[PDB]
């Protein structure tokens, strides 16, 4: 029972997908989906006092150029627990870089959380959360030695796109 | 996996059932168990700054009324986490509809907790709770257009009488 | 010392002005200024399971049409503790009876907090937020047989007449 | 200026007695206020992982056998802040001794939260409660080679008898 | 799915160990694996208000002398969700007897926070925090009539010697 | 009354100083002393999801070559309330520019944790905390456009001299 391949992507692929949340916002410690049995795992405990600004975790029945499941930010005002399913609306994309490929992050809202009801675009954040969430991914690793380039941003349409794209990325890896 | 169909009712029905918590007291995220996959989902969150007043879940192995696993609130002191299992004792019944059919919940205390051993019928709870709970569950969807009358409370027995009717619902749904 | 009697209403009145915070985001517990001393007071327990959607307090030097120090609610990420002093930027104002006394209360962002550089009016706050700060004031003291009217919003040039009227009444009152 | 000198005992003394928290529930480090100055101080961090089971403090304007102010329990559903003013019913009082010297402390309820309107007594609070505020005291301070000895507990009367008592200390001692 | 036979003890048996946490630090609640479902259960509520001191549960694929896979207590800086997974270093063993035959206990570190990189031995843990934790094991039960005798703490060689035996108790009972 | 002018720097300077803690560890709210009053209040709101690591605050009647009271950090394993004194032992500096101006910062353990004993200078702290303070304040203004310069980390015996002379400070600046 891994969850990671038994969901479906979503539920209304691209506009709403499923994001299963590994880490709630407020977590120094960095969980991940244990690969073989679908447990939640400590990855690390993050080398500096930072905190995960979002509910971080994966969409389901993803791959991506990084050969990982694709990432999904979630913007939740209480935080969820690990292993929460949040149906989510894709509003934009966080563009980066960690080494060689592309470790773009999708950036979405709770469907079922009315205060998000008119954020469907990237245009729709507060500048100064996409630049405490950039800066977040620049730094958390510096003490790791690991160095990370944020691009910028990418609208919803661009988030929606690289989701398709990584529902069939997984479909050609795994069948 | 679904802990929903692989877990019995209780270990001395009707006297001690199993909770299978959703919502841990506190929380404003209006969690359930996924139907397909037995995962935890974010079904909402309340659309007004209300907590859950008591851990909240399912009977295992029930069906009720209103189409669903029959609904528990147990009374603990230190919320669970959701997907928790908690020995409950049943000692009243919350009656509501929220529609057309019976939207009843058993309140229940941790067998395991001995701060409630003498909490063994609804006469037994503060006037001032009971009056939380009801007023919770009458006015937490109401920014939602949703009324619901709260008829009143029943007491263990009618919880136990109850109780049993759903563990018949549920075999007599899916055997 | 009293806070309230010793602080300025503000540094820039009535642009930005100080909130001296009584009851922190996320309390259920109602705290208020004991005037008689400066200490933090326990006025009641809310008799419903609701929390305060909003840091909430009061402005130094000012008095109301319902004996009290006029009301501040502050928008903040990360609640403060009780008696912290914040620099806010009115923004709108909630429009109120409480107990048939005029009780309104000026809805305000913390100048320091870049996340909301942008909110400068009411019409930049989430109408399901404005929504759920008004629903916490009508069904908070139901269980208490108390009714609260809630009026409406007005915008940020209402609730800086407001101030400027709140200031004056303090003067009436106490120069 | 020092609360401990400045608040009266209570509004309505012994019937309904000021408490001044100083340890919310939940704390593992044991706060006090220094009369020094008013200002909360850390005493210690205990040497044992227990968490302070009530809402503890002082009535102001007492003093006692112990050569400290009056201590007082006060049972609350969410702790207060340190040098909150709490409204309190006592309803019982536990006799212990404390390295030598009789250090009693007054059980009480919050006179504003409904929860515990009926709560007027020892007899209404639950015995396994009871046993656990006991064995805290017992135990919290073994590992530091002190001993306490918990006599048991007396009721309303005893502790109103008490409180009144430590009353005239503080005019013996300061007065 | 039950993860205490599904997950391996470790990846690198003995010198780092899997750990499934069922308590987190800071838990009055006293959560363990159900032996059926591997669901979390509520075992009970500790009837003294103590919390564990540090992150609780068992090594998958052990079992000891006393009839129960083999407890490992983790030092986590902020505590993990029950049922995530540590990759944990043995550094030590308390030594105890609650019953007839041995419920010892290994002491560990998590290899992926830096914080603990230097902590390799029991000679490396400072004695409070031992006599903190032998504590917390000695009285927990107090109330429930139980008396347990902590013995010592044995090192880091002699935690994973009894690592590889409960490994090999679990082989010869479950194939 | 103002805590800053009115408490000593420390019973027993400066092998022991008291700490007037602003800002509990864990906070993002960057808080602290009005010394127009004595009051806490809300500085800003870091703009990165980073929270203080240590519990921060300043060491009575001392002042500084960045026109501040000289900063004190202490580490507690549960944190303080704001405004809350500790006695701490120094153990160590943290040597850093802050905007050009030498803004140096006391590292200290409190005296009342049997916890840190055997914390007496600055080679008994991990290495990988220190690193993770350094890195903090190395970062935590980046999206302010101001820069910090760690420089290193100085022993229990520069942090001593360090706070004799701050305490001159205060002298030639208000005496
Ligand atoms: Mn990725
Ligand atoms: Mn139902
Ligand atoms: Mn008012
Ligand atoms: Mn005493
Ligand atoms: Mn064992
Ligand atoms: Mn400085």
């Amino acid at each position: 029972m891994n969850p990671f391949h038994e969901l479906e992507p979503g539920p209304e692929v691209p506009e709403v997908v499923y994001a299963l949340i590994e880490i709630p916002k407020g977590s120094r410690n960095k969980y991940e989906l244990d690969k073989k049995t679908g447990l939640l795992k400590l990855d690390r405990v993050l080398y500096s006092p930072f905190f995960y600004p979002v509910d971080y975790g994966i969409i389901p029945q993803t791959w991506y150029d990084d050969g990982d499941p694709f990432d999904i930010m979630v913007i939740m005002r209480e935080p969820v627990y690990p292993l929460t399913i949040i149906e989510a609306r894709p509003i934009g994309i966080m563009k980066m870089e960690d080494s060689g490929d592309k470790d773009w992050k999708v950036l979405a809202v709770p469907v079922e959380d009315p205060y998000f009801n008119d954020w469907k675009d990237i245009s729709d954040v507060p500048k100064a959360f996409l630049d405490e969430i950039a800066h977040f991914f620049q730094r958390y690793k510096e003490l790791q030695g690991k160095t990370t380039k944020i691009e910028g941003w990418g609208n919803a349409e661009e988030a929606k796109r690289e989701i398709l794209r990584a529902i069939e990325m997984y479909k050609e890896k795994f069948g």
